[PDB]
């Protein structure tokens, strides 16, 4: 009920969004940062309709998590219904039936033939702290071995996991030890299009570093997402597994960025036939709603002692609710190939802007998960100052488009597989028009 | 549709349920442990309706979390107007007004008069771990001071601040370090009812174990919920926040389970006209939805740079339209007022039980936070089996009462505020007839 239509009414920000973030700067902590103040009253499609009456076209999904739309019809409907029945009752008190289903799914769903079991918890952090409580727990090991780029999250733990320092994890340690990093695969950097030689390298620090038996689990995204959209080259996730499955480390995807149809393929490892031991998921999972899970191997899954995963609030009865019905608009609609279909266009269209800007460096991703790194020209000197500059006019064209980057020199694109072609091909002129102008 | 009565159509758990439960065990991992499995279809008022079509009493509130009662029609109508506008945004790349509106209202109604900051999470533990790192950033001190009997959640963090080894902390380790832990005040087994004493103790050891400037933050929940409902003699927790105060310490008072009307005031830091450095909020704030938050002294607040406090779902969209009503629907239905209400007939109720039963040591609490230890008879010895056994019970009779302890030996009532007073009246009931049959 909203027109799929940008349109700027007044300046960005406009005067009722600018009292809106002075309330902000009086109320909230100013270490929960805005990058673009502009207040959302509707959202859906692809378009964030703000309180000045402007519509923006969203290369963001609120980073990665409006897969399906934001406030998508099955979601709504099954949400609105939901909410209506009971709100809360915590599963490990008194379980429902949803929790139980989307367990199922998962199970079902995510790679492999293997018996599997799964446990739901609220954000991505908790996702990833529980696979690590389950990782231990199975192998009675106390290391946890990390990349370079990485990002997991905002706890101690997943802290001590993510790999920057600024803004992350400045000044909130000491850190949860036992983690051990180790380099990825970064071909635009390392000059290394062969995976399975980046990988012997990771694995000979980890064999003489850490010990092959005190590794409870090898943790990796299969796409760095924070770290700047960096895909490991073709080999190097496949013989991380292999490694684990060998010297008995339980090998954990952190698929909360790539996973449900984020990279065209419903998860990232399908891309290389991967199969992981355990699989953390989030973001896209609930359309919206906070839910996040860890899927794996039954015997591993079932290494902690009843009560000793939980949560209070976690797989809260709205958000499998909303996770069922995302599952159901994926399979519907084939957002999978849609996934793809959008790929193909940003892949076409920022290779045409790279192949007369060299000012892009690379552009890589696959499905809905795209970005272009900026750097002085010819070289790979980081240009975080230009990324800077391309964000700020995109904005003030009404384009919400997200940076990242380790070097803080990465522009990407998570536009919602319901953004209309039209609003992505005008949301590519936009950004044609920027660099254009910078 | 739901009649507020209680309704045995069947054994519990009935049929329905227990094939649910075997998908349960098939889908779900082990350590996902269940106390009582009615699968629930529908609740309201003071009655868990389960797929059975049995209705049971809600003595625990989904664990603190539903003081407003399941589904409360403000919530509902709320949730409902959101959900069809936005689900999510991330606030931190385009915000929105609920996210501010609900920051305004934690600041104006937590206590003390001065000026205040909020941030927004999901999970307590969440909210827990951003009170430490905040501590951190403002003090640039490292450690964290915590008791015996806390519990302050699951993460890396806060498993190593939670003092019961088993199950919430074996075989997770290693832990996040530079937490201390000194002892709290339990005058049932202390045998002081002088808090500030107790507080001399304590405090001793931060002195001469930790020292007094390296100490970021001191983290206390004001009445021990997974520790057995354990409350602090008179003065514990002022000495501590004096402390604080005269040392450039953070006095974080833990509020996840007390907050929100739950203790018969709006924050149990108000029984004792205690003014925290920083509160953390949750479970009861949102009616069911995942919210939780960090409120306190501006400065403190923004020790942390721009772009260090995140997370990517906080302060949802959704939750936050919750919270706004959760706080209205306190105002409007007096939820304070009958918070203590509920107290003063279950605090009755069981004291009269306790008079004739000396297997109840003792019964504790405040508001709808009411808790009573099982003991050897003369004692204070544990008696664990007893309240596993006079819990088993009740749940076969329709009554959802938990517990907890560090020696399992606690029975705690968290009624939702919307429990109608004849269920109260019938829960308690069940409870004595109880401890008449179990011997």
């Amino acid at each position: 009920t909203l027109t799929q239509e940008r349109r700027l009414v007044t300046a960005i920000p406009g005067p009722i969004s600018q009292e809106l973030q002075a309330r902000k700067q009086s109320a909230v902590a100013a270490g929960v940062g805005v990058t673009l103040p502009v207040y959302v009253v509707a959202a859906g499609g692809g378009v964030l309709a703000d309180a000045d009456g402007n519509q923006l076209i969203d290369f963001g999904s609120g980073i990665a998590v409006t897969t399906v739309g934001n406030s998508a019809p099955a979601v709504v409907d099954a949400v609105t219904q939901q909410v209506a029945a009971f709100t809360h009752t915590c599963f490990m008190v008194t379980p429902y039936e949803g929790y139980v289903k989307v367990a199922e799914h998962l199970n079902r769903l995510t790679p492999g033939d293997h018996e599997k079991r799964t446990a739901l918890f609220n954000s991505g952090a908790e996702a990833v702290e529980n696979a690590v409580k389950i990782a231990r727990a199975y192998t009675r090991r106390q290391a946890v071995v990390v990349f370079d780029h990485a990002y997991h999250g905002r706890t101690n733990l997943t802290m001590a996991m993510t790999a920057k320092n600024q803004p992350y994890k400045h000044g909130f340690g000491p850190f949860a030890n036992e983690v051990y990093r180790v380099p990825t695969s970064y071909p635009f950097r390392d000059g290394e299009t062969d995976g399975a030689a980046a990988a012997a390298h990771a694995l000979d620090l980890i064999n003489k570093q850490v010990g092959a038996d005190n590794v409870a689990a090898v943790v990796i995204e299969p796409v760095h997402g924070e770290g700047g959209f960096v895909v490991p080259a073709p080999g190097f996730l496949g013989a991380l597994q292999k490694w684990c499955t060998d010297n008995g480390a339980v090998f954990v995807a952190d698929e909360v960025q790539t996973g449900f149809a984020r990279t065209g393929a419903l998860f990232a490892c399908e891309h290389e036939n991967v199969v992981p031991d355990l699989i953390v998921t989030a973001k896209g999972i609930a359309g919206g709603l906070p839910l996040s899970a860890v899927t794996g191997r039954a015997e591993i899954m079932d290494g902690p002692q009843s009560g000793g995963l939980g949560g209070t609030y976690g797989g809260n009865p709205l958000a499998c609710a909303a996770a069922l019905a995302v599952i159901d608009t994926i399979e519907r609609e084939n957002l999978v190939a849609r996934a793809r279909a959008i790929g193909e266009t940003m892949l076409s269209r920022l290779g045409a802007l790279a192949a007369a800007d060299p000012r892009i460096g690379e552009v890589r991703g696959r499905g809905a998960m795209i970005a272009v790194e900026l750097v002085k020209p010819g070289t790979t000197e980081p240009d975080a100052d230009l990324t800077k500059r391309v964000a700020a006019a995109a904005h003030a064209q009404g384009l919400v488009v997200l940076t990242c980057g380790t070097y803080g020199n990465v522009l990407r694109f998570l536009p919602p597989l319901s953004m209309p072609d039209h609003l992505l091909d005008e949301g590519l002129d936009i950004l044609a028009a920027v660099f254009a102008e910078v």
